[PDB]
């Protein structure tokens, strides 16, 4: 079964570039729904399915330079773990 995870990090953000990492669900999770919204362009669906080495995530080809509402989902077969926000700063261009 899953376990939820609990609170995610940020390795490096940018305008246009910003490098995530959320923390495992002690339950090596077979796939996840990272999913990033804004007051803008929308939101968009990420399928990093990952395999227990990778827990981060390369958001690379953004444009704006604000908060952006990400939010990462661990998945599993058919389940709905807590959804972990990521609201992060797109460091715009200074």
């Amino acid at each position: 079964n899953i376990d939820r995870p609990k609170g995610l990090a940020f390795t490096d953000v940018d305008v246009d570039s910003i490098k995530i990492a959320w923390e495992s669900p002690q339950g090596q999770v077979s796939r996840y729904r990272v999913t990033y919204s804004s007051p803008e362009d929308g939101i968009h669906e990420l399928f990093p399915a990952p395999d227990g080495e990778e827990d981060t995530a390369e958001l690379q080809g953004l444009r704006p330079g604000s908060e952006y509402t990400v939010s990462v989902v661990a998945l599993h077969d058919d389940m709905e773990s807590q959804p972990l926000i990521g609201t992060q700063s797109t460091a715009i261009p200074a």
